[PDB]
């Protein structure tokens, strides 16, 4: 048990070193306790335009694919963030010694099949029932606005809110999440994995570490560990549905570009 604390703290440090925003930072912004200035609320076309003229985005607008329409534009911003988060997750995983010890092709397999599950878990951190943070916490896009986008773009967004609000009710902190996300990435079930026994062994250790961490950090929280195992299963279903919806976008939205890295993740 005492051995897992060291293991856990290293994973937490990898998390702190590699992710742009913590849940702690996100919730302070969402509750209006973080700074002297509040996020700019994006809730319609006019405010989206004002945000693109005003807020500082990690990805410059000029850099996005040529403009098509509002729903597609919002989709392109979603892809921006997805790809950036894949980069952060890759570095997080590499800051974990037992992941970096795997052959590079298994690293790629784990990331390919794990990153969307991790993304949608981490998404909950910047979400509340009314919308989500964008542009490093400088903006807040309302759930209502995102609902108003045309199908298929509104359809691919709303189920993530449904998941997030339920996930946030578990009240995990950043140290819980670091272990949770590591367990999603270090998953021995992924297709085409070469060294399955090594990955299963690492996953098992992470989950033992997660169990012990939760007993210490959430001493009154009954059933939290099994609840999180179930959330892992729920994320797999969420990502299956997500991938199906992405296949439909590829089929029916032929004018919409998909980022080369995401094409490789979704290469069927
Ligand atoms: O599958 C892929 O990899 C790309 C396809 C993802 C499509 C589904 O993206 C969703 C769905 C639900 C909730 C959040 C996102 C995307 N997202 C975001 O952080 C995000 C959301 C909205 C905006 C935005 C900017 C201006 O107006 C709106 C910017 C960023 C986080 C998952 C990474
Ligand atoms: C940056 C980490 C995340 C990478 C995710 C993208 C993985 O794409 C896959 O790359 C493999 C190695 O090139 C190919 O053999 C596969 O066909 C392809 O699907
Ligand atoms: C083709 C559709 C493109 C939609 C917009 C996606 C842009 O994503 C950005 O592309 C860069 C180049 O890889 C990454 O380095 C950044 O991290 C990422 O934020």
């Amino acid at each position: 048990v005492a051995d897992l604390k060291a293991f856990s703290k290293h994973i937490y440090n990898a998390y702190l070193k590699n992710f742009n925003m913590t849940k702690k930072k996100a919730r302070s912004i969402l509750t209006g306790k973080a700074s002297h200035t509040a996020p700019f609320v994006i809730h319609d076309i006019e405010t989206l335009w004002q945000a693109e003229k005003g807020l500082v985005w990690k990805q410059l607008v000029n850099g996005l694919p040529p403009y098509k329409e509002i729903s597609v534009h919002v989709f392109y911003r979603c892809q921006c963030t997805t790809v950036e988060t894949v980069r952060e997750l890759t570095e997080f995983a590499k800051s974990i010694p037992s992941f970096s010890s795997l052959f590079l092709n298994d690293q790629v397999t784990l990331l390919k099949y794990g990153v969307h599950e991790a993304i949608f878990a981490m998404l909950a951190s910047i979400v509340n029932k009314d919308g989500l943070l964008v542009a490093n916490g400088s903006g807040f896009v309302t759930r209502e606005f995102l609902r108003s986008l045309r199908k298929p773009f509104s359809d691919i967004i709303e189920p993530k809110f449904e998941f997030a609000v339920k996930f946030n009710a578990l009240e995990l902190d950043d140290s819980d999440l670091a272990l949770f996300i590591a367990a999603i990435i270090l998953c021995g079930d992924r297709p085409g994995l070469m060294n399955v026994p090594r990955v299963e062994a690492i996953q098992d250790t992470i989950l033992r570490a997660l169990e012990f961490h939760l007993q210490a950090n959430h001493p009154d929280a009954q059933y939290l560990f099994p609840k999180l195992l179930q959330k892992m299963a729920d994320l797999r279903q969420l990502v299956t549905e997500h991938a199906q919806m992405m296949q439909r976008i590829k089929k029916t939205e032929t004018e919409t570009s998909l980022h080369p890295l995401l094409q490789e993740i979704y290469k069927d």
